[PDB]
DNA sequence: TGGGGTCCT
DNA sequence: AGGACCC
DNA sequence: TGGGGTCCT
DNA sequence: AGGACCC
């Protein structure tokens, strides 16, 4: 129960793919998906002209005035497609982990070994790779670990062909020995391709990063913190002092991110199953008076109710969130949780009141249904 | 799936019972179990002389200078007996809920109905009660609800006989239609007896209380809050305004405690199963220097390790707690959680360090192992 | 600088 | 409740 | 005023 | 993390 074969599957310009499938006339045209003033993502034709992900409409448009834009505020369709993709990956192997709407990890370890036991003592010399090999590294067919990672590159290719054939979506995959590597290597060949990482090239991959905020797990916060100590490259982090780090982020934050800086990462691929929550969010900077704005709350609920319904499970908690304005508070949402009266659980009318009263004990508003059962 | 038959089982002077079984020479002598300066509980011979639960050693001793005292700081034995009792109740019906070391709720609804279907259309006129009937109320053998509550009083009597015969422990039981009533009525006949609550006497029971802090669920906090509004008796609470209450404790705290004030309570008896946590706590007011005091931390761990071990499940988190001194801060413990390094999970040496470092990011100290799996 | 979503403390 | 991290 | 323990926000 | 509630 030690060496693993994990794949990370990461779809191409996901929202824009889904919009291009819905309206084919958007193909071959540079496309951006807008949400308020933000171009959240764009198709590859777009990125050729300079549009980057999370550009504002303005910069997007003055970098490329020929850009089509469609609204992506409503996530319904993306969320549906997102689950269609996870469910299809669950068929290859039950344990799939989601990350956002367009990433999935799958532990292919049991699958690879079953395939290897089916191959006679002869064809195993014919095992080939599918896709790119990170760093152009040579394969060694007598290396058991190379053989398992190639077999894993083949399962990957089959998952991508099925995603294409069955749902019409393209994507990249990365095959590696842990989740951190598999995700870092799935991006090496961007558009609709896959890459496999052999152990000998782990260090090359991790040292190819230009700053530790590129390591999955180190976010906006730890990043500035690590800086304050002089730690800027992944090597700085590798060689920095455990004690001084240990004692400045807590043994947890520290002992973990240091392992990552080496490419080491033992977290298991967890089963995501159905969501732990369902929320809708509306935005209207400056428009929320602070009484005239409740009707918005009934807006969110209308959809929420129909969604939560469907899954089936009924939520046993509700939550309401906000955010106020003037200077850049960087950080500042407020909320009030509350249990969903048991009668209310088995419709719209009351909810409004819970929320309204929940509203008073209290830029933008949202509603979350959690604690599903 | 509506009317229930629930029993609440509540053992007599639990710690002192266990001490009297271990040292029979303590029988018939007034006994108090001490923890530091507190007489946490005493046997009934004691309470005759004035010793009340949670009296200080002094008041206990000047109220009764003939009082034997044994130390009950180490809970090991009480905890063992506590699980022996729950496991024996689980045999009658799988769903047992614990509350503290000496209370258990059991939903006897399915059991009662199975027994009623086994009784021919004749002996059912002979169904009798076992124990006291709260308020001396008359039974009506044609009342299906009376019949089910009597059958439930019989299951209760059988559980108490088994607790006695199998583990040597006596206790009280209360049979009622929900958890709140079953617990309120289990105390009406204190020492080693049982009482059953028929629906017609619910109001009499609930109005027999002298203040709302006597209702399970209303604690030290809500109590003072309800006061601030004039709400003192259970009737005040019953008749107080939902809105003004709703909006002063939150719709949750309010809509719930108001139901309780009526005797209404729909919470289901939950399965407690194995514990969600294991902790040890040591006390030494004023003795913790704030470096000389870590050895204490290794004390707690020694036992913890052996305990957590046993259950089997390994904890995936550790926690360390404190509390400082001068004026009565009423309220004031501090803690720092931290994940238990995976290598450490499958021994003593490191733990100490996690705790020590956990100790520095930081009257008494403790260690908790949680997040079992 | 959107609209979601997960787990920890 | 709020924080941190991810897409 | 002990030494535990549970669930919520 | 801390709060509230229970034994
Ligand atoms: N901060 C973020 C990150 C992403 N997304 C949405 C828009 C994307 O379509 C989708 C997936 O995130 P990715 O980083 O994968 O972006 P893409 O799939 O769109 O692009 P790529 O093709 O570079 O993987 O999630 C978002 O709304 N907000
Ligand atoms: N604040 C509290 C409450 C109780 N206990 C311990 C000592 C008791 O023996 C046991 C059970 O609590 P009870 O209220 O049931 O007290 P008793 O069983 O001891 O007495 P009774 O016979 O009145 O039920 O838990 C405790 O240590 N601290
Ligand atoms: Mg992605
Ligand atoms: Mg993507
Ligand atoms: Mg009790
Ligand atoms: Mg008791």
């Amino acid at each position: 129960a030690s060496s693993r074969v994990i794949v990370h599957v990461d779809l191409d310009c996901f929202y824009a793919q889904v919009e291009m499938i819905s309206n084919p006339e958007l193909k071959d045209k540079p496309l951006g998906v807008q949400q308020k003033y933000l171009v959240v993502t764009c198709n590859y034709e777009a990125r050729k002209l300079g549009v980057k992900k999370l550009m504002n409409v303005r910069d997007a448009k003055e970098k490329c005035p020929q850009l089509v834009l469609v609204n992506g505020e409503d996530l319904t369709r993306y969320r549906e497609m997102s689950y269609k993709v996870t469910e299809l990956l669950e068929e290859f192997s039950p344990v799939v982990e989601r990350l956002g709407f367009d990433e999935n990890f799958v532990d292919l370890t049991e699958m690879v070994e079953k395939r290897l036991q089916q191959l006679q003592s002869d064809e195993l010399s014919a095992v080939t790779v599918s896709g790119h090999v990170y760093n152009n590294q040579s394969i060694n067919l007598l290396d058991v670990l190379h053989i398992r990672l190639l077999v894993g590159s083949q399962i990957a290719a089959e998952m991508r062909e099925a995603m294409y054939n069955q749902l019409g979506l393209t994507g990249c995959a990365g095959v590696a020995s842990n989740k951190l590597l598999a995700k870092l290597v799935s991006g090496v060949f961007k558009p609709n391709q896959q890459t496999v990482l052999l152990p000998e090239s782990c260090q090359h991959l991790i040292h190819s990063l230009n700053h530790i905020k590129e390591i999955p797990g180190i976010g906006y916060k730890t990043a500035k913190c690590l800086e304050a100590l002089g730690i800027n490259s992944v090597r700085d982090l590798q060689t920095f002092s455990p004690k001084i780090l240990e004692k400045e982020l807590g043994i947890s934050v520290a002992q973990r991110i240091q392992k990552l800086s080496f490419g080491e990462d033992n977290s298991p691929v967890i089963l995501s199953g159905p969501p732990q929550s369902f929320s809708e969010e509306d935005s209207f900077k400056k428009c929320s008076s602070e009484v005239e704005a409740k009707n918005k709350i009934e807006e969110l609920l209308a959809s929420l109710l129909n969604r939560v319904c469907q899954d089936g499970r009924k939520p046993h908690t509700v939550r309401l969130i906000i955010r106020r304005y003037s200077s850049e508070k960087h950080y500042g949402r407020e909320s009030r949780q509350c249990p969903i009266p048991s009668h209310v659980i088995q419709v719209m009318t009351p909810m409004v009141d819970i929320l309204m009263k929940l509203f008073r004990n209290m830029t933008l508003l949202s509603v979350c249904f959690c604690n599903l059962k």
